[PDB]
């Protein structure tokens, strides 16, 4: 148990007071039961100083007191690059927008359609079954940082739940659109209209809004639901498509509401991205559109992806009112 073990208790227990801390503090959810937690800082504390040449202003103990976490919006890199979408505003577009596939694909490789969630989008990258951070979509390249607000949210688990046949991968970059069902909003707004701020105009903005709060307090009390929708850049998992990696994600913990329907031919989607017109109003989300996908990544691949967006996924958008 010496210095090299030290660390293995000094860091490998700090870790674990501010992780209770964050917890207990700007978020209002314990996971352990005050005891304990008083407990362990307890023991960090004295042996911690203990340990002279082992505490500064970064000790979660002299130092992690009442505040200290909050977010500030630091710009972060991405991963892999994280596009947008074509869109398609007319039927007979839809037509090119996938059968474009009449070039290298055979017509057959089955097309993923999705439900169009109006949101802000978000990227989560778990390092080792844990959150590392979390950008915004921002330049493509490199977005804002609102791990914090992010954590705070529910749907999002700070730690990936392994187990199937499917083995926690040492990275998972995943792409989803967090946002604010009608009523939950309807109530943020009615318990508002000013004494302080203002309604919301639009919902998009409600949750933006709420998910860009710099003291992760606004956000931990804001509802908000993120719904993992789209895989990235990953290091340890690589599936042969995009709904295997649904049920890969969903074992993980992962939110992904995709009301998806493994389709086939133009007419398999031409329907669902036309039955989502006259009863797509039962949501307790905001879908704009539908969104098809080249299901097999094993074509994805061998299909490009331009600079505004990919070439596999076109996105089918239903005109307002």
């Amino acid at each position: 148990q010496t210095a090299p073990e030290v660390l293995r208790q000094w860091q490998a227990l700090a870790e674990e007071v501010r992780e209770h801390q964050f917890r207990y503090y700007v978020r209002d959810a314990p996971i352990i039961s005050d005891a304990e937690f008083d407990e362990l800082l307890r023991r960090l504390e004295a042996l911690e100083e203990q340990h002279p040449e082992l505490r500064t202003p970064d000790s979660p103990t002299q130092l992690v007191g009442g505040a200290g976490f909050a977010t500030d919006f630091e710009p972060v890199d991405h991963l892999e690059r994280m596009l947008s979408l074509d869109n398609a505003f007319t039927a007979d577009e839809l037509a090119a927008w996938a059968g474009r596939i009449h070039a290298e694909v055979g017509d057959a490789a089955h097309y993923l359609c999705e439900l169009k969630i109006d949101g802000v989008a978000l990227s989560l990258v778990y390092r080792e079954g844990r959150l590392t951070r979390a950008s915004t979509r921002g330049d493509g390249r490199t977005g804002e940082d609102v791990t914090l607000n992010a954590r705070t949210i529910a749907d999002v688990p700070e730690r990936l739940t392994p187990g199937d046949d499917y083995p926690v991968p040492e990275v998972l970059e995943v792409r989803g659109e967090v946002f604010f069902r009608l009523d939950d909003f309807q109530a943020l707004n009615a318990s508002l209209v000013e004494e302080g701020k203002a309604p919301f105009a639009n919902p998009r903005n409600s949750a933006a809004g709420s998910l860009r709060q710099k003291d992760p307090a606004v956000t931990a009390r804001r509802r908000l639901r993120m719904i993992c929708h789209g895989l990235g850049h990953v290091e340890g998992f690589r599936p042969a498509t995009l709904h295997q990696a649904y049920l890969a994600l969903r074992a993980w913990g992962l939110p992904v509401s995709e009301h998806t329907t493994l389709a086939t031919d133009l007419a398999g989607v031409r329907e669902r991205i036309d039955y989502w017109g006259e009863h797509r109003h039962e949501v307790d989300h905001e879908i704009d559109g539908v969104v098809v996908k080249v299901d097999e990544v094993a074509l994805q691949r061998r299909l490009g992806s331009t600079s505004r967006a990919p070439r596999w996924a076109i996105a089918y958008k239903y005109p307002p009112e």
